């Protein structure tokens, strides 16, 4: 029962899954809630999913989508998350062209933070894509026919090469190949099919549009290398002089979480209003558990 | 009359850079299919598909290929009148009716067989068979045939991912395996949420066998679906598998032969004379094998 949310409009139907908008009714705020059947899905689904909700617990980052409560039951399981209005990044680029270094960059600086702070956290992405690129309200990064559609663009060489592929040098990879479609609004490996596809990604070479600074050149150079253990980690890649053009001041760094706040005194307040008991709004913060209670309290936090 | 001799009806299918319209060929009301292409918009690898497809297309006369009837050059604009397949693919009867009946599976996997070997004994070697290739016509039968990956690559053959040579007819002989998987079990033998998922297990090459899965079925499975390139039969032998010839004893699928050239048949020759073509034309245009307008309402007459 997810009674303390009013459904709105369905923004995505799957197989066995559907996302729709809703409002929170204690606060008014818009979130986006995905209703998972679990009675449909086999013992490798399951294993990816309940994957995707401990990650996805554990991240808290302003380019990742934030998670705010789940909600167990045995048929079903449903994850509330941040909404972002903004919709994908493939899809703007189609609309608009390329975007010029300078946007690329605000947008590619939000992507690498996003990602490298995965890494820091033992998390690899492993299928970053286009359909992964989120866009909120002021057009920030948010970070989310089959699934293989727009697939193998991403894919690095070792995929084709038989070697192991769970590296974060995987992802680097790939952040390669959206750094290209951002600038370019184009993939820089491409094909009518999955033969032709592997033979441009095995070659590793791509096509500089003559628009491109060299700047943006050797950054996609410290990405896009074929042998997997000599691409640089993404925290090396953030000193990169493109990655930081109009931020001297400011050199893009690993992101730092901030410290926990469990006792915002405004919210705890606010909540014990609402009807709450102190005791359990702490049990569920420092708990961790997702629930109502901690559901309703990074909400009152936008 | 919008192009050549040929009235435009529907268009049944949009492409980026490619048209399908349905059409009626008015000296002789025929349907047919008209693929327009905008031969401005490729680039060079695109032109070098097209070309090859059109060599290949010219040259295939078998009843379970879509035959080709004309094929009108112009400097921007590439047009080619091919048999048309109303019956749509065979993907979609599968999801609509679920998997067939051994007994159908079998009538349809023998044309198709049949089909892919004669290209092979031509010297032609397909390299992504998938779904959307095997299309049905009127009675049912095979005619063999968002972006380019979407379904692709569960008809893999292990060797993609192996950095291997992909360019073996054993590579269609691997996607007739999952054609013949996909028709009895109504679902892929090898499927994933990812590259990486899918990945495994094509390298791995086991798959479910279903309950009600013949033994006889489940043997003949195993002579298209074998890791090792070099180690799996011709079609040529696996039409002499026993689960493709049940109830076909006196019958053994056996490769395909041509017709003889009818060039010089008199109905038609004269009836065309009628249209005020001449008999030398005629010959020419068949003889030279020319596929323009004389030709195409020669074999049209059929």
């Amino acid at each position: 029962h997810i009674g303390n949310y009013r459904l709105l409009k369905t923004i995505g139907k799957g197989n066995f899954a559907k996302v729709k908008l809703a409002r929170h009714i204690l606060t008014g705020k818009e979130v986006a809630v995905k209703i998972i059947d679990k009675t449909q899905l086999n013992s490798s689904s399951l294993q990816k999913l309940f994957r995707e909700v401990r990650i996805m617990k554990v991240l808290n980052h302003p380019n990742i989508v934030k998670l705010f409560e789940v909600i167990e039951t045995e048929k079903t399981l449903y994850l509330v998350m941040e909404y972002a209005s903004g919709g994908e990044v493939f899809d703007y680029l189609v609309a608009h062209g390329r975007m010029k270094e300078k946007e690329a960059r605000a947008k590619f600086r939000q992507i690498v933070s996003a990602v490298q702070y995965c890494h820091q956290k033992f998390i690899v992405h492993r299928d970053l894509k286009a359909e992964n690129l989120l866009l909120d309200a002021d057009m920030n990064i948010k970070i989310a026919l089959d699934a293989f559609c727009g697939a193998p663009p991403y894919a690095a060489p070792e995929l084709f090469q038989g070697k192991k592929y769970d590296g974060p040098e995987v992802d680097v990879w790939s952040l390669g190949v959206i750094l290209y479609t951002l600038v370019s609004g184009s993939l820089p490996f491409d094909g009518q099919n999955l033969k032709e596809l592997r033979e441009r990604v095995l070659r590793g070479k791509y096509r500089i549009p003559f628009y491109m600074s060299t700047d943006c050149e050797n950054l996609l150079k410290k990405f896009l290398i074929l042998n997997p253990s000599k691409r640089g980690t993404l925290e090396q890649i953030m000193k990169d002089r493109w990655m930081n053009v109009g931020h001297e001041d400011d050199e893009l760094k690993p992101y730092v979480e901030p410290l926990p706040d469990y006792k915002d005194p405004r919210r705890t307040e606010l909540m014990v209003s609402m009807g709450y008991t102190r005791e359990e709004i702490q049990d569920s913060l420092v708990g961790q558990r997702y629930n109502e209670v901690m559901a309703t309290y990074l909400l009152l936090g936008y």
